[PDB]
């Protein structure tokens, strides 16, 4: 009789009940009741005028996209172990890190899945794959950058070289993930997508500060934003050691003192002028498509 | 600037060997410790009959290595383990952060090895799928052994809810291996056998565990569930509140720790029962 039960459970594929799919998808139902403000959604809506793929196609593309968008901001809020996103608490203060790591991480898997609901052509069904593998690696690669700088500050100041390449590979990736999946799915835009992505990041930098994640949440992350790489890059070239040190000494108290945060900020607008330099960046990276 | 910009966009990412080193010291550190090896050597053994080429074999291994190593930083960021192989968990030197986003980078690149194992689209299809759906499948057995364990004392699984759980969690890997030899033997199958494999394996390694750290994280052992079911049963209203207060103390306390180990020992008789159903598990192997 024991013996039975378990013949019957290794004899059979692996049992999964709706109720376990819905104790188990807590962590990602949560994030999913604050909508975003559907960029990259309405992106691929734009984009389909040339691309035209079939309706039904494009639901696909759009629920892989928006699986991947969601999945990865739980794992960047734990990654920065931010109080808040969207307005709402987060998922892992709420169900605990571990839920939300393992449903993030399902949910990158469950997005795989959908891959594959694109096309039964073996030739496309590849380059699909590949192009999915190939930049869940290049987000992997920059997050895991962009991680490193902040929490072994100051072993590494990057450079505003060093800064673009790592957005490349993390803002740039789901952006490209999306474009050559639909543009491999018509019936480039790739240079134009890598520079909305680095506009897109740079301009998120530079309004955490200008300015629902709390005040300036980037500074009491430690994080190593456009702003703060001009700032430290600045203040080491022209021997502006006292606010060099200062600057980094900021950053590693992960401070949620509102008065530190602002002490910072005013730092950039008046002594590096990082905020004007980021402004004007914007802008010029902006022009580039304004004068094209 | 503009003319950089320019050829920033229309390169690919930028992306050194020295990037490569800084993002993969968590996975390099517990890769200093080999650990066992039973799934490797499980592959070899198995192969006398798969019989791949010996370089598909070795791909194989080095996604069931990737996999099962960084699984084993993801299983001790999720219950923060202090100790691996005996030495410091890597999340407790290179941070919960890093050690999160390099373990998730290995998972893509064991995927990306998937592809370097056949040319022939149909086959390459066919293994990509088992790799799809085991990582699932072993997503879906992490989640419900963390839930219950997070969620504790919410959910008291019972013995065929912890051996769904587990056929998933630990035979999950073991599944993947076999499945991705099978599809591509150039030779009945294994998968009963490794599913059940895979369940002596995790609770063997339960028994084994009693540091007894999974008593300080609260984990709802093979021998924890069978004492809590076992006292439901019987009436025995206290034992059965002492195991649960015992396991929400989350305690690091070896006197505390003992005491729980004797209820088992004693009063439950859950380690002999353990010993026992896994014998029973063997037999049902052996003989055949
Ligand atoms: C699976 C993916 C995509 C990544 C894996 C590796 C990780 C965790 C990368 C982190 C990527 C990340 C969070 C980049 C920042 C991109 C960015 C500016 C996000 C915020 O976009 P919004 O459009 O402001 O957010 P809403 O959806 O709330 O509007
Ligand atoms: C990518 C994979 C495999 C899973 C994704 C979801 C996760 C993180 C699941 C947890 C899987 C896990 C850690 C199961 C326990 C397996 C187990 C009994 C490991 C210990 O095996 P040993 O053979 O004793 O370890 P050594 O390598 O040190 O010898």
């Amino acid at each position: 009789k024991m013996e039975a039960k378990i013949d019957e459970l290794i004899n059979n594929d692996p049992v999964w009940s709706s109720q376990n799919e819905s104790l188990i998808s807590k962590p990602y139902n949560h994030i999913l009741l604050k909508p975003g403000k559907n960029f990259r959604l309405n992106l691929i809506v734009q984009i389909n005028r040339v691309m035209n793929l079939p309706k039904d196609q494009l639901a696909i593309v759009s629920q892989i996209v928006e699986l991947l968008h969601n999945s990865s901001l739980l794992i960047d809020d734990i990654e920065d172990n931010a109080p808040l996103r969207r307005g709402q608490t987060t998922s892992h203060l709420i169900f605990g890190v571990p839920s939300t790591i393992n449903t993030a991480n399902y949910m990158y898997f469950r997005a795989m899945q959908l891959v594959s609901q694109l096309t039964t052509k073996e030739p496309l069904y590849h380059n699909l794959i590949t192009i999915f593998n190939e930049e869940l690696i290049n987000l992997h690669r920059g997050q895991g950058l962009d991680i490193y700088w902040r929490d072994f500050l100051p072993e590494i100041i990057p450079t505003q070289e060093m800064y673009l390449n790592m957005v490349m590979n993390k803002t740039g990736g789901l952006f490209r993930l999306t474009l050559r999946l639909m543009e491999a799915l018509s019936p480039s835009l790739v240079p134009f997508i890598n520079l909305l992505g680095i506009i897109y990041q740079i301009r998120d930098d530079y309004l955490n500060l200008k300015d629902e994640k709390g005040f300036a949440e980037d500074i009491t992350e430690g994080k190593l934003s456009f702003p703060i790489v001009h700032a430290l890059n600045f203040t080491k070239t022209k021997g502006q050691t006292e606010q060099h040190n200062e600057i980094l000494r900021i950053l590693l108290l992960r401070t949620s003192d509102k008065d530190i945060k602002l002490k910072l900020i005013q730092i950039l607008e008046f002594d590096t002028n990082s905020l004007a330099y980021t402004k004007n960046f914007i802008n010029q990276l902006v022009n580039m498509i304004k004068n094209d």
